[PDB]
């Protein structure tokens, strides 16, 4: 996160850090608890990942320093990537992780509500992007979970800023015209969380952008409301 500040412990209890153990253990991506056995994240996080056996999901983490060999984690039983996904910049950048065991909810770890199709008209003015990513395009993973308040922009405005791309209605953008605050490398897969009427909703999934926090280059997020039917379909038992 560029231009952000340290989070308070427990203030983003749906935020997880997804690790890979290969070749040695490191943070791979953010993600969001959306159900007792389900993390919502970005499809691009699994580039080159051949098996869910190398993944570990840590919840209730503020500092990466909390994670040691003796720290408990959730195994991943299944990675579910949208079947239309090709790459982050052309959309469908959404994935579900089915955990091997269930999360026991507490104030350190609990789910975020998915948006309602009826909330498509709501004007959110209290949106935050969070993660352990770079503070600048050339940087490194941060110890403490960072947060930044960023305004949503219209898809028409976002499209003007990305003329070589197609910004679809299945994407949503956020950023300041002057730049300065944004997601960056290592933040992808995490939430864009918007508070409205005292309730948090998972509005976006951190997906891509041109550089980090640049002037007139909004962050691009997966527009989660467009995938509520997909999420229901994929999280249904078989
Ligand atoms: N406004 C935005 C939003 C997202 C942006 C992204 C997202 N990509 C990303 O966040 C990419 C995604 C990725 C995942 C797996 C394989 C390849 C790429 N992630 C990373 O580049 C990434 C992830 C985990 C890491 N852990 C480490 O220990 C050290 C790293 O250097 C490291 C880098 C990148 C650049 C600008 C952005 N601007």
């Amino acid at each position: 996160i560029v231009g952000g500040t340290a989070s308070v412990r427990g203030e983003w209890p749906w935020q997880v850090t997804l690790h890979t153990t290969s070749p040695t253990q490191r943070h791979l991506c953010g993600g969001s608890i959306i159900g007792n056995q389900w993390i919502l994240t970005a499809a691009h996080c699994f580039y080159g990942v051949e098996s869910p056996k190398i993944l570990r999901v840590y919840s209730g983490i503020l500092n990466q320093a909390e994670i040691a060999e003796d720290t408990s984690f959730f195994g991943v039983q299944e990675i579910i990537i949208h079947d239309q996904y090709k790459m982050a910049e052309s959309g469908y950048d959404i994935a579900l992780l089915k955990l091997e065991t269930t999360v026991n909810y507490a104030d350190s770890q609990r789910p975020i509500s998915l948006p309602s199709k009826g909330d498509r008209n709501v004007i959110y003015t209290d949106c935050w992007v969070t993660g352990w990513g770079y503070r600048k395009l050339r940087d490194k993973i941060q110890n403490t979970l960072q947060k930044a308040k960023i305004p949503l922009v219209t898809n028409e405005e976002c499209q003007k800023r990305y003329r070589g791309h197609k910004i679809t209605h299945k994407m949503i953008c956020a950023g300041y015209r002057e730049g300065g605050k944004d997601a960056c490398k290592g933040d992808s897969g995490g939430p864009l969380s918007c508070k409205h009427n005292e309730v948090w909703h998972l509005v976006g999934i951190t997906s891509w952008g041109e550089g980090c926090a640049q002037r007139e280059r909004p962050g691009v997020y997966t527009n989660v409301v467009e995938y509520v039917d997909w999420i229901l379909e994929k999280t249904q038992a078989v």
